[PDB]
């Protein structure tokens, strides 16, 4: 009933005073939608002080996000202003994939093949949009376990961007022109800690040490613990330094491992 401590404009989403997860800018409460009767994540972020143009473009982006609809992607219902910004998405109650790994050291090859395949289908869906969507912050903490089946969904598109369709560019500007292969690189690291149950580059203290190891062709210490050679080769092709030498999602789905 209307225990709601927060308000919906049309009267569709009620905010309860039950904090389900606490973060940097994201304070997510437990909500409820009275139309599809689904429990809903009521998320509210710090007030964005944006101009009369960027307050505009957030609106058109929110209705883009409503067009997305994939079984491997957490659904985006609506968003609105209120006093800050409050986002409203499907509620995940089985936790994230990383916490699912924080309790066991070996994942069955069946579950790893199945869940990784569903992640690729999610990434592919985002990349086949017009304009294509690049997640840019893919990790096991942004992948959620859902349902009785135990399927996986990719959420938290906060650091995502649209695929952007000079002469003496500096080296860092050649790196600024990246693309969807940043999600493939992130997929390789996800599949790595799903088969090792160990955070990649845990032996490193900061990103500086991590960057110096990748460009020098030094993989995480945990990479030499992958028991399955076929899995080890897939991760290899995803975390290569040159983006042009990384696997494509189509080839990964057409890999013998994921067609098995
Ligand atoms: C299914 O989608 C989900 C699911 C779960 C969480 C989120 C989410 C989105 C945001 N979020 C971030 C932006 C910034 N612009 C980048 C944006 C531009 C359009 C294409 C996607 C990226 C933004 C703009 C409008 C908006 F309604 C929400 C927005 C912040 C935090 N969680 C989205
Ligand atoms: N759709 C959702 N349903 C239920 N819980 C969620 C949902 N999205 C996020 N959460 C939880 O809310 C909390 C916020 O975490 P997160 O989304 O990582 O933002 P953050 O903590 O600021 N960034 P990070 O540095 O990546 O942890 C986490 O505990 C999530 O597990
Ligand atoms: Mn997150
Ligand atoms: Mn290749």
């Amino acid at each position: 009933e209307t225990k709601a401590v927060g308000m919906s404009n049309d009267g569709r989403f009620l905010k309860f005073d039950i904090e389900i997860g606490r973060g940097s800018f994201k304070t997510v409460y437990k909500g409820l939608d009275t139309e599809t009767t689904v429990e809903v994540a009521w998320c509210e972020l710090q007030d964005r002080k944006l101009t009369k143009s960027e307050r505009q473009r957030f609106k058109e982006e929110a209705e883009m996000l409503k067009g997305l609809q994939h079984p491997n992607i957490v659904r985006f219902y609506d968003s609105w202003e209120s006093t800050c910004i409050v986002l409203v998405t499907e509620l995940m109650t089985s936790g994230t994939l990383k916490t699912y790994l924080k309790r066991f050291k070996v994942m069955k090859i069946k579950v790893l093949r199945s869940w990784c395949r569903q992640i690729l289908k999610g990434l592919q869906f985002l990349h086949t949009r017009t304009p294509p969507i690049i997640h840019r912050d893919l990790k096991c903490d942004n992948i959620f376990i859902t349902g009785p089946t135990g399927s996986v969904k990719i959420g938290d598109l906060g650091l995502a961007t649209l695929k952007r369709a000079p002469e003496f560019m500096a080296p860092e500007m050649y790196a600024a022109a990246y693309d969807e292969s940043v999600d493939v690189y992130a997929f390789g690291m996800c599949m790595l800690e799903m088969a090792t149950s160990e955070y990649p580059y845990s032996e490193c203290q900061n990103a500086a040490q991590i960057y110096r190891r990748v460009t020098s062709g030094v993989k995480p210490a945990s990479f030499d613990k992958v028991a399955i050679p076929e899995v080890k080769e897939i991760i290899e092709g995803c975390i290569r330094q040159n983006k042009d030498e990384r696997y494509s999602i189509k080839d990964l789905l057409n890999h013998a491992f994921f067609q098995e």
